[PDB]
């Protein structure tokens, strides 16, 4: 998996590797560098498993917060 | 209405008045320059009737590039 498809659902088209840098944790607590996240960009690599595990939370937590709203706005 | 909750669903916690001037545009099909939306954002301004219209646009596309990626990521 790539990170791409993440950062049009996160994000939209011109997502950054400075967006991920502020939800994503290192399994230390740390946070991941926005350095790191441009070599996945840069590079086209393959994520790991506790990147995936931690941006498929936050495609969630987001699908909960959308439905909220789209459901506030039904029918203009 | 505010831009807040927008933010939150289209970019997250940490949304920026750039991140709306690549998918706003004016009535005349030009683009929306980020000083009138860091207006929005500073002083919590109400948005204009074409303004939403277009940021639920956006709300209705995200959730389908959304929830399909949510659908290849079932069941890890």
């Amino acid at each position: 998996m790539k990170i791409h498809e993440f950062g049009l659902a996160l994000f939209g088209e011109h997502y950054s590797a400075n967006q991920f840098a502020k939800i994503l944790i290192n399994k230390d607590g740390s946070n991941v560098d926005r350095k790191t996240i441009q070599n996945w960009i840069n590079r086209d690599q393959d994520l790991n498993d506790w990147v995936i595990v931690q941006l498929k939370e936050e495609l969630l937590k987001r699908e909960v917060i959308l439905k909220n709203l789209l459901t506030n706005l039904s029918q203009a």
